[PDB]
């Protein structure tokens, strides 16, 4: 997160840190708890990941330093990548992780509400991107979970900012015209959480951008409202 600020413990209880074990254990990406065994995240996070066995999901974490060999985690049973996914820049950058065990909800960890089909028309004014990613282009994984408030940008505006790319209605953009606050390397797969009628909704999933926080280069996020039926298909399968 560029131009962000330290989060406080329990501010984003749906946020998770996804670690890979190969070759050495490290933070890979963020994700969001959406159900008792479901983490929603970005598809591009698994490029090169051959098996779920090398993955560890940590919840209720403010600081990466809370993670050591004796820290409890959730094993991944299944990696579900959307069938249409090819690359972040082309869309369908969404994935689900089915956990080997059930998340016990509490004040440190709980789900974020998915957006409603009847809310695709509403305009969100209170949007935040969160993660442990770089604070600048050549930096490192941050210890403390960062937050940054960013304005949603219309698709028409985002399309002007990205000549040569096709910004679809399955993508949602966020950024200040002058730059300064954005997601960066290590933030992908994490949430763009928007507060509406005193309830937080998972509006976006960090996906891509041209550099970090550049002027007239807003962040591009998966438009979660457009994938609610896909999530229900995978999570409510008979
Ligand atoms: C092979 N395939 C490539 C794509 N991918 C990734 O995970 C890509 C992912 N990028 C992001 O997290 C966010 C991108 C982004 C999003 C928006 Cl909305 C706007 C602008 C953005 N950017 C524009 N330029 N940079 N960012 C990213 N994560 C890391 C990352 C993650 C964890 C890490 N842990 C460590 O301990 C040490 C690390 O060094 C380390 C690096 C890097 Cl590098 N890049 C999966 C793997």
């Amino acid at each position: 997160i560029v131009g962000g600020t330290a989060s406080v413990r329990g501010e984003w209880p749906w946020q998770v840190t996804l670690h890979t074990t190969s070759p050495t254990q490290r933070h890979l990406c963020g994700g969001s708890i959406i159900g008792n065994q479901w983490i929603l995240t970005a598809a591009h996070c698994f490029y090169g990941v051959e098996s779920p066995k090398i993955l560890r999901v940590y919840s209720g974490i403010l600081n990466q330093s809370e993670i050591k060999e004796d820290t409890s985690f959730f094993g991944v049973q299944e990696i579900i990548i959307h069938d249409q996914y090819k690359m972040a820049e082309s869309g369908y950058d969404i994935a689900l992780l089915k956990l080997e065990t059930t998340v016990g909800y509490g004040d440190s960890q709980r789900p974020i509400c998915l957006p409603s089909k009847g809310d695709r028309n509403v305009i969100y004014t209170d949007c935040w991107v969160t993660g442990w990613g770089y604070r600048k282009l050549r930096d490192k994984i941050q210890n403390t979970l960062q937050k940054a408030k960013i304005p949603l940008v219309t698709n028409e505006e985002c399309q002007k900012r990205y000549r040569g790319h096709k910004i679809t209605h399955k993508m949602i953009c966020a950024g200040y015209r002058e730059g300064g606050k954005d997601a960066c390397k290590g933030d992908s797969g994490g949430p763009l959480s928007c507060k509406h009628n005193e309830v937080w909704h998972l509006v976006g999933i960090t996906s891509w951008g041209e550099g970090c926080a550049q002027r007239e280069r807003p962040g591009v996020y998966t438009n979660v409202v457009e994938y609610v039926d896909w999530i229900l298909e995978k999570t409510q399968a008979v």
